[PDB]
Order: structure tokens, then sequence, then C-alpha cells
């Protein structure tokens, strides 16, 4: 068994006979071509288009996902694997419509990104030098000229901003291709056309090993019973021998198993019961170890070849608990018979271009979840499905999947050949992706259903039809969404549950309810765009979308922009807006203003939009924890970004992190303290603990005014139940303040155990913007802490919201967008490469009374 | 391992406090009751109602389907069963809103005819004596004042004719009970309520094995790999040591298995492998042998107790393929890679009380099947799911089964908890039912889909509701159907094909079409009530359903039918006439006097009614199979009756064979020549033949005159492809007749192999009331044929559709519904218990021309 890679002398130019020929003469003759990669990212190498991240750069490139191209490389085949009885080519990823060939003779038609593609070579190679040719087609040209021909068009996802498809008549419906990469609300439009994963030359004899599948039948703390699936194509029909070897969490072998058989021509399955007592099961983070196990399985063939396949497991059971209460009907993800409130957000992908993501960005992202105190993300349907390698940090760090089929909203078709292509993707990423223990649940799309009974375009199509085409449309995605992908998940990884669509209640009723199933909130931020304290009124059984928007980190902005860029109305800062279809700015600026009035110059506007969306999420996410058991779930979008911009993440494109993400730390942290304040001037205090334990804590409640007069302090001591939310207080303004002004006075609410302080809030009674915040000097002390260094503040006076940053000096703080009690000092660690003294001098911190001093009136 | 059947002393009684106790008293004192049974059988052995079959007695029956009955029994459990860590009791089946009470405590809340209830009884045993008391409420009085109150009932199935349900207003639809139960339009209305099951006390200690499935996994005629797979629910935490034994066809040893494991409290697996070289499959009948292997597992718990569990199966590959070509996609059952024509027809239950159906009435109704050269029936929702007896003699004698799931064609309710009551059900058929090699197909429903779209009550009801309220049980149906029913077979039988619903193409797209899928087709009989030779223009892929309504046996007729009632227009013929609300005899009249016009008498009305469906039939399925590979199923409705009476069977409900089943033998002989004449004087003449190797044949064309003289013959050679048919012919009536007269003119087409006569079909070129057919004189001897006799007819002239009888003396006959030729003696077997001199005696030798003769003008 061989298997030799074809990563090497690739090149790509326009198909003949194009237009764009014309204009792009170097695009039109060959040029280097990575593989994996996009055309895209070739011409950028080439030179042939600027970086279409940079500025206004975006339009420039356009053109690629409007033409047609050319692949070509040679390779030679040794005597010795042209020898072999079986010789394939694999090519694991093309994006998306193409037309192979081998020395000059037909090969493989492919027409689905997310597919994998093996076919019988042997014939058709010679003994040496080949020519291997793959044509990609723009879908866009493929589709659209039979599409204006069509009754009607799909309602789809977002309009192109370059005019070249119609109006509410998208392509992106009709081909399995990532739906972000037609362009999204928080992305550019990059069609992007390339072989974007590996191609194999593969050879082998008796028998190809084609998967290993450890299925847990059964999973709990006293034992574990699980089945090693072996998958074994053969050619001919012979003996195999098996042995399994089982190692521990500990590297310790936990026992050796051994299975013989004969195999058919074709597939067989050859499994190996085994039971593991008293298993160290795999938790989510938060919960215990990611304890996993080690199946090796190798393979003797009936020539006494032996083969080696290897599968990393952790042994966890997953329940989908949707149980009648109060509340409705309740939906929490159960995990090792622990009911799980879900903290964290929703997984975009990592770049406009995914071929050229590193392994270690996609482990800093999830290693940013996890130090948020994260233990889930959901993977959103409008991207891609990941790296293998994602999941393997996943399971490592114990961040649970949401993982979302790749449809992101659009309206499928329902013809039986679109069908049957999505079902050959989704068995495949299934038996790709199920051996991950942080894998645990799978969802059929995002947002289809709720948008077919809410969007208004989708409300005004499907009455426009003939009531009967109506049926055959609702068919359609009744049986894709509720039984094709379904049945795959059941069938090859059926200890995971399913559910049809996000938001919704599994096809059992309607979507996006309150009292069933999971919801996705935004009617703050989009529709009627309802202050922020709506949150508080807005409690689903589990919700796995909501969020506020905000601009990226100063050093990202700068990588985008040039010093007369530097204002949200300009052609690049409009250009990086994408809400809105460009007029974003006026929906950010709107919930700025409302809390902080008029920035008073850029630098400000980016912190101040920070700001707005760390506080305005913190409401939501604590609202959420508190109202436990009521709510179950908390995933905000977003949590990461494709390219330098606005957008409603907590990371930003470069991997630095906003307010949001310092904050989400806070109010997922595992014990936490909520003290909310709604529009009636009621504020309920909540102590939440995510401990399977009882926590017997202490909670303090402090009433001061900003000249620094204490005006009461109170101390209770508090019994807090495992694994839930007690509520200790419900005060309103009268109670706290007690005539005192209320721009003039805040409160200090705080979590104990012991001595130990492990939660804090503070609460203001009006907007930041009308308060009579103190002038902070803020006093700053470094020393020498490792190979990072130590860094503490200590303000005379009240501080909100500071924030540190370096100018273009990179370094990474422990802590940042935090607030200052007066006289209390807050050290933080600054882990950076550079020398101690530059790191004084750029040195930079900004508080929010200092920025919302000298700001003009809003407009 | 114990396991007692409380088969012994059961009486019931109306729930006290009824009307109905008041009406009839002898019902609300106890009454002795049998089970398994209905209330309603137990009524009529006590005397209380009169036999409902009988006359138009079906009325007077009908407050026992309003009526609540309470059954109870009286049973002893020694210290010995007491002993056992598990006691449970078990009912088999309720029907079936039951509620089951133990020594005077709640036990049982059941609500499923068609499942399975266990529940633990253990703590509820008394020493000695229990009292097991049994509840069954009214489905009728139940629902209705719920249904009442509902701003819309579903569309259901047939009106009540007693006016005790209101129109269009069906309880029927949201209860799990057998459909025909309410009435159709071939049987009675029996709303039975019953333990129509048996009901079981069990006991085990550490292990129950709950069940053995041969999963079989790959099939070919090199190998057959299986997986023995053993669920056994367990106490407690300990070891089990399993033996497989497999034997062959013949009985001997095949191989034994051994696999030891430690089982956990709750549900566990244990599979064993097992490889089967050069497999004896099993093939339907006509195709090969109905090779079964047996399968024997035994296990031995942790005490050391030994228990055994046994399956007979046959290994087979079942495929369903849908291609496309010519004539759309194609619809076919493969099995062992063999295209299969399906012929037969629609199974429904053998009995309004299906409690009291003995085993050899099931299998006597299999055996016709065969007999009729018939390879598959199929069991139609409306019905109930057969006996495990029933299954076992179709897999002997090679019957493929189709399995609906029992819905009938009422829309279901869309709410959760129907969706579940339902799943189980499927759940634990699917399991019970898998392992029998003769079920190769499950289906969903009858016409449920077709219904929806082109029945008139169906389409207005769904366009007069709400379009989000249509969506709601769209989605309710799409689910049910498409979703529930799908998994539980993929996941429990997944060898086998699963099909939406029949008539249709899986939810693929619309219903009932001729280039997809399967078909109901009732243009003919039902409807517009076109001509037979309709049926000449309609070719589907697949046709499921097709017929023509005739009357039993004259000996059937007079079994339920007094001397004075002789006359379709009589009440008492139409309370067994059930089509179009008892109008029926005009729609069976309508046929009978295009072909034949005005009956003569009574007799000769039964005679010319089996006549025209039996020639209606021959002429579609002939048609059918001679259109291969254009169609390839032809399953006639119906098969069998539920009760005496009219209906589209081919055997009456005391087992005897009408006109059409023997003709039955002819049209599906696997070798057949098919003659038809189309309304435009085309004869097209074709060699079918369902050989697995070429047939190299000979056939013949004669025409002849009514007076003997022949007036042409002709002779030619054809090589006849396996599994195809082929047109060698056709002729324009001008080319067969020639100015001869039509009316005194016929034709003899012959098929054959060698020297042997293979098939044979005599057509005419008039209407039979207009043809000037001989006086023909029938000679006939006897002979002693062992315990039987042989009969030889001979007809000087051409007699048609020869019907022998012997008055009420009981005889069965090889052959009858029979052609005769000038001069050439036929050779019948008399099967009978009377003495040759009575069966001389009560012979009576019927013809077309003779019954013809002297008949009235049709009015
Ligand atoms: O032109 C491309 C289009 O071709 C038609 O046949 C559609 O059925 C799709 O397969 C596709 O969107
Ligand atoms: O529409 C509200 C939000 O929904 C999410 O699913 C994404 O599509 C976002 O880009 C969008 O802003
Ligand atoms: O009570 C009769 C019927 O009443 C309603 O609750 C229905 O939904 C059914 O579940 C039930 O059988
Ligand atoms: O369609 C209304 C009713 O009457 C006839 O059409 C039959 O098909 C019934 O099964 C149906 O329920
Ligand atoms: O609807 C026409 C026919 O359909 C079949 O499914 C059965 O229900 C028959 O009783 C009926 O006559």
């Amino acid at each position: 068994m061989t298997a030799v890679t074809l990563d090497g002398g690739w090149r790509v130019r326009l198909v003949p006979g194009q237009e764009q020929g014309k204009t792009y003469p170097k695009a039109a003759a060959w040029l280097p071509a990575q593989v994996p990669g996009a055309v895209q990212t070739d011409l950028i190498a080439a030179k042939i288009v600027p970086d279409p991240f940079y500025r206004d750069n975006e339009g420039k490139i356009q053109w690629a996902g409007l033409s047609d191209w050319q692949y070509q490389t040679r390779f030679t085949v040794d005597a010795a694997t042209l020898k072999r009885e079986h010789v394939e080519l694999v090519f694991d990823g093309l994006d998306t419509f193409a037309e192979v060939t081998l020395n000059g003779k037909q090969l493989l038609s492919a027409d689905n990104m997310f597919r994998q593609w093996r076919v019988d070579a042997k014939s058709l190679l010679k003994r040496g030098d080949n020519l291997l040719e793959v044509k990609l087609y723009s879908p866009i040209k493929k589709i659209q000229p039979w599409l204006a021909k069509q009754p009607y068009a799909l309602p789809g996802a977002y309009d192109s901003a370059f005019g070249d498809e119609p109006e509410a008549r998208h392509s992106s419906t009709y081909v399995r291709k990532a739906p972000y990469n037609f362009g999204w609300d928080w992305g550019p439009r990059m069609v992007n056309a390339g072989i974007w994963k590996d191609v194999r030359v593969e050879a082998w004899d008796a028998v190809r090993v084609d998967g290993l599948h450890i299925a847990q039948q059964r999973v709990d703390a006293h034992s574990a019973q699980v089945q090693a699936q072996l998958d074994l194509q053969a050619g001919r029909s012979g003996p195999v021998q098996v042995t399994l070897d089982v190692l521990g969490p500990d590297g310790q072998k936990v026992g050796q198993f051994t299975q013989d058989a004969v195999v058919d021509p074709g597939q067989n399955r050859v499994d190996l019961a085994v039971r593991i007592a008293n298993p160290k099961r795999w938790f989510p983070a938060g919960y215990g170890a990611q304890d996993r196990y080690t199946f090796v399985a190798s393979v003797r063939d009936a020539d006494g070849d032996s083969q080696q396949i290897k599968r990393v497991t952790g042994l966890r059971s997953v329940e989908l608990r949707r149980e009648k209460d109060r509340f409705g009907k309740s939906m929490e993800i159960v995990i090792n018979g622990i009911p799980i409130f879900a903290k964290g957000a929703n997984l975009i992908p990592l770049d406009a271009f995914p071929a050229r993501v590193t392994h270690e960005r996609m482990r800093s992202t999830l290693q940013d979840a996890r130090d948020a105190n994260m233990n889930m993300l959901r993977m959103w349907g409008g991207g891609h499905y990941q790296d293998d390698y994602f999941y393997d940090v996943a399971d490592e760090l114990g961040i649970m999947i949401w993982q979302d089929f790749m449809f992101g909203g659009a309206v499928p078709p329902y013809d039986v050949e679109f069908r049957e292509n999505t079902r050959q993707e989704a068995i495949e990423q299934v038996k790709r992706l199920r051996d991950h223990p942080s894998l645990v649940l799978w969802c059929g799309n995002n947002a289809v259903q709720t948008g077919w009974e809410n969007w208004g375009d989708r409300v005004k199509f499907k009455q426009s039809v003939d009531p009967e085409e109506r049926t055959r449309i609702e068919r359609g995605m009744t049986t894709l969404f509720g039984t094709v992908f379904r049945e795959v998940v059941a069938t090859y990884d059926s200890d995971v549950p399913y559910w049809a669509t996000s938001p919704g209640t599994d096809f059992d009723g309607a979507a996006d309810q309150t009292n069933d199933g999971d919801m996705h909130y935004w009617k703050v931020w989009g529709g009627p765009a309802l202050p922020v304290t709506e949150y508080l009124n807005v409690t689903p059984r589990f919700m796995s979308e909501y969020g506020l928007q905000s601009f990226p980190d100063m050093r990202t902005v700068r990588a985008f922009a040039e010093p007369g860029d530097m204002d949200p109305e300009s052609p690049v800062m409009r250009v990086h807006q994408k809400f809105d279809k460009g007029n974003g700015n006026k929906r950010l600026m709107l919930y700025i203003r409302r809390e902080f009035g008029e920035p008073k110059d850029f630098e400000s506007f980016v912190y101040l939009s920070q700001l707005m969306q760390a506080e305005g999420i913190n409401i939501a996410a604590s609202h959420l924890r508190a109202s436990r058991p009521q709510s179950m779930g908390s995933l905000y979008w977003q949590l990461n970004d494709v390219w330098p911009g606005a957008s409603w993440s907590s990371v930003d494109y470069y991997g630095r992190w906003k307010a949001l993400h310092y904050h989400a730390r806070r109010f997922y942290a595992p014990e936490m303290i909520a003290a909310l304040r709604n529009d009636k001037g009621q504020t309920e205090v909540s102590l939440v603990s995510d401990r399977t334990t009882p926590l017997t804590a202490r909670w303090r409640m402090r009433v001061m005014g900003m000249d620094g007069k204490v005006l009461s302090k109170r101390e209770e001591k508090a019994s807090v139940n495992a694994l839930s939310s007690q509520h200790v207080g419900n005060f309103s303004d009268k109670q706290l303040l007690g005539s005192a002004d209320p721009k003039r006075t805040y409160a200090v609410f705080e979590l104990l155990d012991g001595d130990t302080l492990l939660s804090r809030e503070v609460v203001f009674f009006a907007p930041a913007k009308q308060l009579a915040l103190p002038a902070a000097k803020i006093d700053s002390q470094w020393r020498a802490d490792g190979d990072g260094y130590a860094l503490t503040l200590t303000s005379d006076t009240l501080a909100r919201e500071v924030w540190l940053s370096f100018g273009d000096v990179d370094a990474t703080l422990s802590d940042n967008a935090f607030d200052l009690l007066p006289g209390e000092p807050l050290t933080v660690r600054v882990t950076s490469k550079a020398a101690l003294a530059q790191l004084q001098s750029a040195l930079q911190v900004r508080d929010l009374a200092a920025t919302l001093a000298g700001a003009p009136p809003e407009p």
C-alpha cells in the first residue's frame, strides 16, 4: 500500500477563449499554482492582482470567480507501482465544477467542494511521464444562463455587490460549495476555484483499508462497550487477520484483541467487540479530563502483507434531553449524564481562502475559545467542514462541536440529483469526523426553516408560486434536512443526536420558539434594532445565535487601511463594513451613540464599538446563564473572522482579542455572579455555578459614590447547588441608591469562595454618556516576570473599561478591558518578545471617562 | 426462564353504567370470553347477537363497537416463579384503548392495537390467586367528543353506514387500529374490541433474551456474510457465553460459533460474524428453491442458566432497482441479482375477526397464491400485520411479501405523541418480521399521498385550511412516512428497501405516475368506469393496484342468503355489496351488461360477474407482462375476502376459487402467449418468458369459424430471450378476418416448446353478447384416480368458459373456467369426500353460449 501526493509541479491558466484573457494576458499564460490552494491566491502570489484584503482591492479579483481555469501537472509512475493490482487517483477536494483528464483521456467529473473523488487510473497511466489536467468552471458562469430561464429562482443568500449576478437570483443555492465564498455580511466575495485539498496516487494489491470506526455502544462510569469497525475493500477473496491494540489515556496497554476473517471482492467489515471496565471518560472543558484511548488495528491480508490504522477516541455518552416542564420543553446537551449549559459561540471559516490556513491558526482559534471558558463552538453551516487537525485540537482542549452540515440558509432545490450529491457528501464527512469525541451534535443547516417562515423574501416567494409547487419545495427541504442527513448520522455515528435545523424544533413544529428547541435572536442589532436591555426579556430554551458588531483591533485596522482612510465613512472603511449592503455603519453608530454618544476620534470610535459589543453581550450571556434551567445554551454570533474588517467576532482575523473576549472569560466563568439591571430600575442578582459539587460561597454588595465614598456595604453566606443558578437579589434603584444621584453612583457585586474572589460585576444606573465618571490617574508599574513581564495598574479613582495597547508593538495580555476600583491594584501578565524598555515607552492606557471627555454632541 | 400463558378462564361484560347495559342485560352480566378473541365473537357464541355475516344481521352488532368492555380473569402464581428477580406481564395485543388493573391496582395504559406491552408486575403479584382486569374503551365513543371540538377533522376512510359517526369526521384516523375494522367497500363494520393476542406471565433472573437477528450484510453466489445479532437484557453485570450452531437446508451442520462477553445492567448486544461459502440462497417461487438455514443461539448466563433462541432464515439479496431508461425511471424488485417481474395480488385480512383465523386458512391463502403462479403478495396497509405462522408459510412457499405499515389512506395527525406511538409500533413489527426471507419490501402506507393529491375531498380539505396549517399537516406526513418508518427499516432490517407510499415515487415527486414508481389504476371500475380495453392504454413502471368486482361462489352465496334473497337488488344482497355506499350493483351491472348483456337468472348473474372480472383482469395482467421492461409489476386488487360478499377477490371467504383465480394461473404462467385486441381492431401478439435461459419456441395462430371450419392456420419460430417479452405479431381485424363475420369467427393462439404446449389464448372480435356462439354438447366421463377422480370433458363445438360445479356438495377442481375446442378432450382432477355416485348426480356443466341463450334485453 503506497500513497504518493501530487503536491509539486502544478501550474494554472485561464481556459483559452475568454474575455478575461485579453484583460489579463499574464493569466492567459501559465503561472505557478499551489496545491492545495486557490487560483485567487495563485494570482495574488503572481502579482496579477493585488491583495484583495488591503483597502478597497476586493473588487479587483472578482473576475477570477467568473472565469474558467485550467490546472496542469506532470508526474511519473514507477514500474513497481504499475505492477500493483490497483492504482487509483484520489482527489480530496475540488472546488467545485471540475473536469479532470489523464493523458488526454476522460478521468473524472466532480461537482461537490466537500466530496472525495476516487477513480481507477491504472489503464490510463503510462510508464513514467503522465499529464494530469483539471479544468475548473465558474459556478456563476455555469449556472446563471440556466437560471435566467427558470420560472423562478430560489431564495438564496446575499446579492453581489459587484452586480455580476442578478438581484435575488443567486447561483450559490444550486451548487454544493461553501456558502460564504459568495460573500456574507462580515466577509468579502471570494468565489474560489481551486484544487483546495490534496491529490494522491494510491496503489495496493489484495486489500485496501478504507477506515476504522470505534462505535460506542454504551458508555457510563461502570463500563464502556464499543465495537472496533474495520472497513476493507478487497480485490479478491482471501483470509485476513486483524489485531487490535488498545492503549489507555496514560499510554499503558488496556488489551489486545484478534479476529480472523475471509474477505470477498468489494466491501467488507470486520468487527471487534471491546469492553473497557471503569473507563476514563472524555469530558468537555470545565467538567473533567479530556481522556482519550488509542485503538491500533493491524491487518494482515492474504498475501501476508500488514497494514496499520489508528484512531484516537474519547469515551463519552451524548444525550439531547428534551423533557416537558414549566417553561415548555427543554433543550439540553447531556455529556456523561451531566447536563451541560452550553457556553460558547458560533465558529465560521478562519479565512476567505481556506486552503492557506495553518495548523497554528486552527489551534489558537480553539485555544481562544478554551481561554474564555467556552465548552462549545457551533460550526456554522455557511462555511466548510474543518480540517482533521482542527477536530483533533477540539478533542484535546475539550471544546464540544455543534457541527452544521454546510447549508447556510438558502432554500435548496428538490431534484433527486442534488439530494443524492448532498447525501454522498454527508456520508463522507460523517465518516471522516465521527471518531472525534468533541463532535457531539449534527445539525442539518443554518436557519433554513426560520427563514422560510419569517423572512419577508421567503414568505412572499412561497406564496407567489402555485400551492402544489410550494408543497414540492417544502417536501424537498423536509426530506433533505429531516430524512437524508438524519439517516446518515443514525447509520454512521449513531451515538450522537441529530438536529434538523438551527434554530428549530427538529421539524416537530415551527422554528425559532422560546419554549421548545433553540433560537436565533436578532431583534437586537437586526430588525427593529431594540436596545440591549431587551436581552433581559428573551429567554429561549437554548440560544444558538445572538450578537453585536464591532471593529477589530487598531493593529488590524492599520493592516488593511492607510492613515487617510481612518474614518468610518471613508470608502475603504465602508468596504470593510459588510452589514446591510455597505450601510452597516449606520446601525453600528446607532448602538454606540445610545450608550456613549458621539465618539471624539477614530481610535475612540473603535474602542467604543468594542465596549458597546462587550457590554451588550455580557447582559444576554449572564442572563441566559442565570435563567437556568429555563435556558441551557448560549452561543453568541460570532467567535472569529475570515478577513480584516467589521464583524460580530470577539477575536479578529489576526487572532487579536476584542474587549468582548476578555469579557467572555468573565461572564462564562464556572462560578459567576450576575447583577443585571432592567429598564424598569430593577437589578436582579444571581449566583451561577457549573460545579458538580455544592458551592459554599459568600457574596458581597457595595454601593459606591464616584467621589469614593461608601454608601452601603453588605455580605451574605450562600450555599449554591451544583449545576444551578440561585437568585439572591432583586433591588429597585431606590433600594440601592435611596435618593442618591444615579449619575454619580455605582454598585459592586462580588462572589467569594472562602477568601478567594471568583467573580465581580460593576453596575451603573444610567448610560455611560450621562454619568459623571471621575478623572482617573492610573499608575503603572513594571517588573521582570519570567520570560514575560508583570504590569501592575493602580487607579486613584474608579477607572472604567481600561484598555491596554502598545501601538504597533505586538504583545499579549492576561487581562484587558477591566474596571479599576479606587486604590485597588491589578496586576496583568505581559507576554511579548520585545524588551522591557520599548514596552514601557509604547504602553497606551485608555479608559472610558477619559474617552468620553471632550466628546462632541450627537447629530 | 418461565412463560405461562393466560389462555383459560376469561370472562367479559359491559362496563357498568352504560345504556347498552339496559338494552342488552345479558351483556351487562358476565359472559364467557375467549382470549385471543373479540367481545363481538364472544357475544355471538353467547347467543346475545346473531351471526353478523348472515343475511342482513350486520347492523345488530354495531352497539358493541360503541360500548366499553371489562375483561376479567383469575390466575395463580407459585412461590417458585415469585423467586425470580423479574416477573412481568406481557400483552401481545390489546385492541385498543386499554386500562389494565392487577389486584385492584393500576398496572398499564395501552393505546395501540399493534404494540406489545410489557410491565413489571412482581411487586403487585400475590401469594396464590391473582385478579387481572382489562377494560377496553370504544375508540368511536372516546374520540368523537374530542374530535367534535376540533377546528377540523382530517380526511379519513369510510363513513358509517349506521350514522353513529358524523360524515367526514372519522375517529379511525386518530387511533392506531386496523383501518378495515371501521368498514370498507368489501367488508362489514366490525369495530372490534378485544384481547386479540396472547397474554403471558414471564419471569427471569440474570439475563433475558430480547431477540435474535440474522443480519445479512452481503449475499451472492460466492458467499454470504452475516452477523448473528443477539439482544440481551441484563439485571446485573456479569459474564456470558454464547454458542451459535448453523444448520443447512438439509439439516446438516454448517458450523458452530462461540463468543464470550460481559453484560452490564440494561441492554447488551452480542454479535457473531458468520460467513457461508457458496450459500444455498432463498429464491422466490418459480426462480429456484426456497432454501433456508437454521440459526440456533444458546446463552449461558453468570448463574449458569442456559437459554435458547432460534431463527430460520433464507439468504437473499434484495434490490429495489430504479434506473433511468426510455420509459422514464424503472421500478423493479431484484432478488439474487435477478430482476423479478412481480406477479400477484393484494392481500387483505382473512376475516372481519382476525383472532379466530386458523393456521389452515393462513396456509391455504398463500397456497392459493402459489398455485396461481404468483410470486408476490402485498399485505395492504388497511388491515393488520399477520400472524408469525403466515410469514413462515410465505418463506416456505417462496411468496414474496410487500409489507405495508398499517396506514390505509387516512391523513394522519402531526402531533409528536401520535408519531412516537407509531414509531414504537413500527420498531416492534420490523423486529418481529425481519428474519423472514419472504419480506422483501417495506411500505409506509396505502394511497395517502395520491389521495392527498388526487382525491376530491383531500384537495378541498387542504385548500380550505390555512396554508401554514397545510404545511404543518404535510410536514407531519412526510416525517412519518418519509423519515420515521424509513429509519426504523434502515436500522433494524437494513438489507431490504423502503417505500414511502403505494402508489408513489418515494417522495421524489408526485404519486401515481406512469414513468416513475408504482401505480394504482382505477379509471377502470372506479371513477369514469372506462371499458376494460382501456387497460391496454395504461402502462406504468409497476402496477400495484387494479381490479374488477364479482360475486363469490354460489355455495358462499347460499351460506349468507336465503332463496328469497336471491336477487342483486334484494336488501340482503345490497348489504353484501359494499361498493359505493351500497349502490355498487349498478357499477357491477354496467360492466356485466357491456360484455354479456342482461343475466337471465341469479346463478347466471353470479357466473357472468366472475367471467367479466376474470376476462378483464386477464387483459390487463397480460398487457403488463407483455410490456416488459416498461412495466415490471402486476398486483391486482384483490386476492382474498374478510367476509362472504361481493368484492374484487379471486378467492372468496371460504377459500373457494372464482373464475379469475383459475384464469390467473394462466396469465401468470412462467411462459405465456399474449394476444390482445385493442379498441381499434389491432391484435398484438407477444411471447412472455420468465425463464433465466433462452426459450427457443414455436407459436401458432388459427382463425376459426363458429361452425368448426378452419379459415387460416399459421406457425412461426421465435427465440425468446431470458426474462423478456417479445412481440411477434400485430394483426388488424382485416388481416385476420377478411370479410368474415366477426360475430361468427374467433382466433386461437398457442405457444409451444418442442411438442409441449405451454400457453393458449382464445381471441374474439366482438363482445360475447353479440356473438353467434355454437350450441355446445359436452360429454363427461369419470374414472377413479387414487382417492380422487379424473373427469374428462369433450365438446363437439367450441365451448366458452366452461364452469364445473356440484351444487352444495363440496369438491375441488384442478382446473375450471376453461375453453373447450371442438373434439379436443380436457381432463381435470376431482378431489372430494363424496362418493362418485353423488358427484355424478350433482355435477353441473355451464358454458357461456348456454348461459347467454334465452337472455332478456337490457333495461
Ligand atoms: O446548468 C447547471 C444546472 O443544470 C441543471 O440540469 C440543474 O438540474 C442543475 O444540475 C444545475 O444547477
Ligand atoms: O442574519 C443574522 C446573522 O445570522 C447568522 O447566521 C449569519 O448569517 C450572520 O452573518 C448574520 O448577520
Ligand atoms: O382522548 C382521545 C384522543 O384525545 C386527544 O388527546 C388526541 O390527541 C388523542 O391522543 C387521544 O386518543
Ligand atoms: O375519498 C373519500 C372516501 O371515499 C372514496 O373515495 C374511497 O377512496 C375512500 O377510501 C375515501 O376515504
Ligand atoms: O380506492 C380503490 C380501492 O383502493 C384500494 O386501496 C382499497 O382501499 C379498495 O378497497 C378500494 O376499492
